[PDB]
């Protein structure tokens, strides 16, 4: 995606949740570091399109394996460790889904890239991503599974 005046990235993320409240939780290729997947938006494209295309490339799946539950309303913003920083692009600010895997397990591939955003994936407890992801994503993460709690845990009463 291209970046903004401000310096940051438009993007979104994604909490792929069960019916027992666990959630999705990735190996970043190469890493021993984990996250949910997050994607660029392109020019014309809208948050939920980008969120679509993130899911088929590297999650491999399709609308029909999932259903949006949940979505954040405006931008949240992280900025980048300044070690790991054309317009510099110095964070993102992402809109975040919240998504039911309806599907089997068996239909998510991360593995279709030439490049994946992952190795690999695993249900985790809800709270668990809060604590595990890296610490500049950490304020971010906190604030999206706050929003997206009263209806992850409604399904898995």
């Amino acid at each position: 995606s291209m970046i903004d005046d401000d310096g940051y990235r438009p993007n979104v993320g994604i909490v792929i949740c069960n019916r027992q409240g666990q959630v999705m939780w990735a190996r970043r290729f190469g890493q021993h570091s984990w996250q949910f997947p997050q994607g660029g938006i392109n020019p014309g494209e809208s948050a939920e399109q980008a969120m679509y295309r993130e899911l088929f490339e590297e999650v491999g799946l399709s609308r029909k394996d999932v259903r949006i539950l949940a979505s954040t309303r405006n931008w949240l913003r992280y900025k980048l460790p300044k070690r790991l920083v054309k317009p510099v692009c110095i964070g993102q600010k992402q809109k975040w889904f919240l998504l039911q895997l309806v599907s089997g397990d068996a239909e998510i591939n991360m593995q279709t890239s030439s490049t994946p955003e992952f190795d690999g994936w695993r249900w985790v407890s809800y709270w668990y991503p809060v604590r595990q992801v890296v610490s500049f994503k950490r304020d971010v993460y906190r604030r999206v599974m706050k929003e997206f709690a009263s209806v992850v845990m409604s399904l898995a009463a």
